């Protein structure tokens, strides 16, 4: 079935992840790989030439068949859980008024990308726009992102500009007890440590461990399993140094997708220790993308939207993404432990297509 986009979407999540990592060695990386696909999978459509083929390669698109039906099937989804879950998984992209875009690109858009494309005028009322952008994505997000556009120096010679905002205030589908929550150092590394608001319980998950990996996995349900939580904790504590080797050289799309597969997994009662977190990230992913081969979408020179517009110099002048997640312990009603009070990756997937919708490390509290 080619909603094998899926496969496509978790290859350049860690792709991107890795890039990601290698920029904040020691930062607590969060990031919504659903939103910068399903970005640039429209940029796609108004491509032609090296330029969509450059999207299609980086992206994984290469073997999926409809990739638009695709992602109109996974919005769709993701909106409609926005109805249940504190959940925003906001996409905009802004093209400006003097780029008169075709209606063959407008029409071959409408449904896939319903809403996710608008015009603006950057080029003469461009305070106006921006003003205008951050209260609409504002709004959009139901408040908490306040001025997105702020510190990413948006110009009046934007001719087409992404922005990425999403949020997720996670309800578990098995709580954990507020008594049970204590303070304890969260190991950094192997000689260090910092203080983090442990929480606790016991009770039932789907979990795993790898022997080779050393990696203990978890699956942390929320709420009626629209969502999971995966952890991937080394049982071991390590240097950060060897940890970020082992990133670079065991992680990649087929390793995460058979760690992570619950059917690797078998259902155990754990001995839960999991730190509350709140972590906040915006990154401009311009240059991570070219490092894994996207040129001509940025270059006014070289790129081809013909797809989208006739209007020469036209390229995709700016990436804004910003992602915030929520944990705490709110939530509904053999033997294993798992204690995450040291560093480990975690994704979350939308269980029904199995798209990762935030990709992070929690580093330090």
């Amino acid at each position: 079935s080619m909603d094998a986009l899926q496969l496509a979407n978790s290859a350049f999540a860690v792709d991107l992840f890795k890039q990601l990592c290698e920029k904040e060695p020691l930062g607590n990386v969060l990031f919504s790989p659903i939103c910068l696909s399903t970005s640039l999978s429209l940029a796609q459509v108004g491509a032609k030439g090296d330029t969509a083929n450059e999207i299609g390669q980086v992206l994984h698109f290469e073997n999926v068949k409809d990739v638009p039906f695709g992602f109109q099937t996974v919005t769709s989804d993701v909106n409609k859980l926005s109805s249940f879950y504190s959940l925003k998984l906001i996409k905009r992209l802004y093209v400006d008024k003097s780029l008169n875009l075709s209606t063959e690109f407008i029409s071959s858009t409408k449904r896939p990308y319903a809403k996710e494309l608008e015009t603006v005028d950057f080029k003469d009322k461009l305070e106006e726009t921006k003003g205008q952008i951050n209260n609409s994505i504002k709004d959009l997000t139901d408040g908490h992102f306040e001025n997105i556009l702020a510190d990413n120096s948006v110009n009046d010679q934007t001719k087409i500009l992404v922005v990425n905002a999403a949020y997720f205030v996670g309800k578990w589908m098995k709580k954990f007890p507020e008594s049970e929550t204590k303070e304890c150092p969260f190991r950094l590394n192997k000689t260090d440590t910092k203080p983090v608001q442990m929480m606790n319980m016991e009770a039932t998950f789907c979990m795993g461990n790898i022997d080779s990996i050393n990696c203990k996995i978890i699956e942390l349900p929320f709420q009626n399993k629209h969502l999971s939580m995966f952890i991937l904790l080394p049982k071991d504590v390590e240097d950060e140094s060897t940890g970020l080797e082992k990133i670079e050289k065991q992680l990649n799309s087929e390793s995460l997708s058979q760690w992570t597969n619950p059917s690797t997994m078998a259902n155990a009662k754990v001995k839960l220790s999991i730190p509350k977190f709140k972590v906040e990230k915006m990154i401009d992913p311009k240059a991570c993308l070219e490092n894994l081969g996207l040129k001509h979408i940025f270059s006014e020179d070289t790129s081809d939207f013909s797809g989208m517009s006739e209007t020469k110099g036209v390229a995709l002048s700016n990436v804004i993404h910003k992602v915030c997640l929520e944990i705490t312990e709110d939530g509904g009603d053999h033997k294993d432990e798992l204690n995450a009070d040291h560093p480990f990756i975690y994704i979350i997937r939308h269980n029904k297509t199995r798209n990762i919708i935030f990709f992070g490390k929690f580093c330090s509290p």
